[PDB]
């Protein structure tokens, strides 16, 4: 049979893609940082401290049961083939359940939890906001080594909240070859829709792997490979062989065996690679497209099925959201995500950019796992 984190990291990684697909679609050429990965690990603790139908639709969408046989200890071999010093490049994942202080736990969770995730739930009192506020953010800021800081703003916390399940997700990336720094310069006006703008702009030529994809809709895109030094992971990039095609046509079939299919199928060739030196910070609020995958109950403050974590009082998920950074030069690549789903706050309106936008997935080829994704501009 295959290796265990191998077909978890599939699940995951599938999962994970169908919601960035929602948000894409949700948006015309929204420029926006995401986290597949990250968002799954989230939803896999989340269908521990759920229950009834609620846990049933977490299932449903995933594929998959954490509690099922395997599946628990798979999914942790993983984080630690992932966070491998073999890999070279440099990726950390840690997750965190932080639960207000003075909730009846029913019996059994809590020693569940550690026996599935090695983890135990961190109690807070969320009566002093502030100081609950700071005790979690401090944790993402670490976590992220420094680069996802004030996930929680002021009103995303208050004397109500429960619960908040948290993942940091860190990957510090080095170029198999390095774009050189004479290549390097700025292009004018990236058509960006209001003025003019200084695009940096990267340039080398060298032998990547490419392979030539057509989309259903006989739509041409060219699929280039570009490898970090480690040779474990990958970023790559997918471009729109004419402007006027919409990569829209692209990612409403995307998905998790799609990019292993084009992995099986590219060559060697001889490119002239350019690409824009890029910094993108992205929140994204995943209500809707869990809400669109199916999982509507937990969104319900009396339908939200938490039963499995306390029957004291009814509790539902307030938000859903993912902060996402990343960083794109001539040496490498430099991301972090912060997926957090909290019980009862407020979220600060969801931040939405559009432009004409070229996809990105940043891979671990030997497990499948694909950690980022994204739709940044194209000059």
């Amino acid at each position: 049979v295959h290796h265990p984190p191998s077909y978890v990291a599939h699940l995951a990684s599938d999962f994970g893609v169908r919601v960035f697909q929602q948000v894409a679609q949700a948006s015309k050429d929204r420029n926006v940082v995401f986290s597949p990965y990250g968002v799954a690990s989230v939803l896999a603790m989340l269908q521990l401290t759920t229950g009834g139908e609620t846990q049933q639709q977490i299932q449903a969408a995933m594929g998959f049961k954490i509690d099922d046989k395997g599946m628990a200890p798979a999914l942790r071999h993983l984080y630690k083939e992932l966070m491998g010093p073999w890999n070279k490049d440099e990726i950390s994942t840690t997750d965190a359940i932080f639960v207000q202080r003075d909730l009846k736990l029913v019996q059994g969770f809590m020693p569940h939890f550690f026996r599935l995730f090695r983890s135990t739930v961190k109690q807070v009192d969320f009566s002093e906001v502030e100081r609950a506020r700071f005790i979690i953010n401090d944790w993402v800021k670490t976590h992220t080594k420094g680069m996802i800081s004030n996930l929680l703003g002021k009103g995303a916390v208050d004397q109500l909240t429960r619960l908040v399940l948290v993942n940091a997700l860190y990957f510090n990336g080095q170029w198999k070859t390095p774009f050189p720094d004479s290549s390097t310069h700025r292009r004018l006006f990236h058509k960006s829709d209001g003025s003019t703008v200084s695009v940096p702009m990267m340039a080398q030529t060298n032998k990547f792997n490419y392979t030539e994809f057509t989309t259903p809709d006989g739509h041409y895109y060219d699929i280039l490979e570009l490898p970090y030094h480690g040779d474990t992971l990958s970023m790559f990039i997918a471009a729109p062989y004419e402007k006027e095609v919409p990569l829209s046509a692209l990612t409403n079939i995307l998905s998790a065996q799609l990019i292993s299919h084009w992995k099986g199928n590219m060559t060697r060739l001889p490119r002239l690679l350019v690409l824009p030196k890029f910094s993108l910070e992205t929140e994204v609020d995943l209500r809707k497209p869990l809400e669109n995958l199916g999982m509507t109950d937990m969104f319900r403050q009396f339908q939200a099925d938490f039963t499995s974590l306390s029957d004291q009082e009814p509790l539902h998920v307030a938000q859903a959201l993912q902060k996402v950074k990343i960083e794109v030069n001539e040496s490498g690549t430099v991301a972090s995500s912060s997926t957090a789903v909290i019980v009862s706050a407020r979220m600060a309106p969801e931040e939405i950019i559009m432009d004409r936008p070229f996809l990105f997935v940043v891979r671990h080829n030997p497990t499948g796992t694909v950690l980022f994704m994204g739709q940044v501009m194209e000059p």
